[PDB]
């Protein structure tokens, strides 16, 4: 049983899969935004949020061909270095014996203007976004895995 969790704003589990939408006019992907809430067993503590790895989407036929992914949470960019979101900025409301934050935006941003390992090729790209959350001052990690897919039009 985790001390903290990240759920959708309706109380459902975070999606474990996201398919991004391509926009041919700009040769890039739309941002994908998920409305979320933080659950905690201590409303005096904040949360530390990071990625377990730099997320990238690899072309399924040539995984050397890679599209970098950016992830923002609560209006802050995430990286492999943890950031702390103070309890005051989460606006925790009492839900039974535990506490739930106001709605926080989680956004996934594949940037096809910065493809590496070759040029922008049509077809399918895949990668994982792996988000790690801990309560401030605690070490117990909760990991959210999101399998991301994205097709470039051609």
């Amino acid at each position: 049983d985790p001390t903290v969790d990240l759920l959708q704003s309706d109380g459902s589990a975070l999606p474990n899969s996201v398919a991004l939408t391509y926009s041919p006019a700009v040769n890039n992907f739309e941002a994908h935004t998920i409305n979320t809430v933080v659950h905690t067993n201590d409303s005096d503590k904040g949360v530390v949020v990071k990625l377990s790895a730099d997320p990238v989407l690899s072309n399924v036929l040539n995984p050397t061909l890679q599209i970098p992914v950016s992830v923002n949470f609560a209006g802050k960019p995430l990286s492999t270095t943890g950031i702390t979101i103070d309890s005051n900025d989460l606006n925790f409301a009492s839900s039974g014996v535990n506490k739930v934050s106001s709605t926080q935006k989680l956004s996934i941003h594949a940037d096809a203007t910065r493809v590496t390992g070759g040029a922008l090729t049509a077809g399918q790209y895949q990668g994982l976004v792996s988000i790690i959350l801990t309560k401030s001052t605690d070490n117990k990690q909760v990991e959210k895995t999101i399998s991301v897919t994205a097709s470039v039009d051609p």
